[PDB]
């Protein structure tokens, strides 16, 4: 520890189960890049426990923001869980990652593809000035299996396009696509499927991907990145890195341990 920042929890919200948000506060030293991941967790012992979380809150926020998984077994999680509003995490100071504008070639619509969790990077994106700069259109495409899992649906649909500073570029360039799997919903279906059938267009109003207008990134499960990333490479999108600007780039939201 002291390579940590100590944060307070200020807020904390159950979605279901398995899944919950808390809000922290932020170190005046603590900088990022929208889609940057850190190691976030608790001090066990006088020893580090950590574990990689996307940064979810805005870096336009006085605050941290973090959409966690909630593991019964799971070392960190089984803690986390039961955190109160008062109580310390621990923050490494040295954020990381793939999910960055300046890894993508410039383009006309920038597609923001999750599952579960993945949606965290794409929160604190969608709450960037810099994104509606940089894209006529971005598109926010959160996929899960039941209906309570769509974390945040209330704040994008309703309440982001009230942000006194991004609340008009919100209105004119955010497209929200919330999908379901297990549940009746006005969406229903792996966005993969919604890909290949070509709904996800038809629904969204915006024609099929293309090489010069289309660019995408991708955060979820280990199935939905191998599913997608085939999608696109036979496509003929390349994948982007800091070394050589590309078409879309890929997180996992998750490893299967
Ligand atoms: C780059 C990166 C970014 C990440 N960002 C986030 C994030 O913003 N939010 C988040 O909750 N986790 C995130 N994770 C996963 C995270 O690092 C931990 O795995 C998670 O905090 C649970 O840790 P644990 O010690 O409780 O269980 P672990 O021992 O890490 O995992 C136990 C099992 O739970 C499942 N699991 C773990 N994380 C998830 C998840 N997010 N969704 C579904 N199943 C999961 C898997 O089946 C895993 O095998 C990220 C991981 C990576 C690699």
């Amino acid at each position: 520890s002291s390579n940590f920042n100590q944060e307070t929890v200020t807020d904390i919200h159950h979605w279901t189960d398995t899944l919950f948000s808390f809000r922290t506060t932020r170190d005046p030293g603590f900088r990022f890049q929208s889609g940057q991941f850190i190691m976030m967790g608790l001090e066990v012992n006088g020893k580090p426990l950590t574990r990689a979380y996307s940064i979810a809150s805005s870096l336009y926020e006085d605050g941290l923001e973090f959409f966690s998984i909630k593991v019964p077994n799971g070392p960190l999680t089984s803690k986390l869980q039961h955190l109160k509003k008062g109580d310390q995490i621990i923050v490494s100071k040295k954020p990381v990652g793939t999910l960055l504008y300046d890894n993508l070639k410039p383009g006309k619509h920038l597609w923001l593809l999750s599952t579960g969790t993945g949606l965290a990077p794409f929160l604190s994106i969608i709450r960037d000035l810099e994104v509606y700069e940089r894209f006529e259109k971005v598109i926010l495409v959160h996929g899960v299996r039941q209906v309570a899992e769509l974390a945040y649906t209330d704040f994008i649909s309703n309440e982001l396009p009230q942000d006194e500073f991004l609340g008009e570029m919100v209105k004119n360039q955010l497209i929200y696509y919330p999908t379901v799997t297990r549940e009746p919903y006005k969406t229903r279906g792996r966005l993969t499927d919604l890909i290949r059938s070509g709904q996800l267009f038809k629904d969204v109003g915006l024609p099929e991907f293309n090489h010069e207008d289309d660019r995408m990134m991708l955060c979820g499960s280990p199935e939905m990145l191998a599913e997608t990333k085939q999608i696109l490479e036979e496509r003929g999108f390349t994948e982007g890195s800091q070394s050589e600007p590309g078409e879309f780039v890929i997180e996992k939201a998750f490893v299967e341990k």
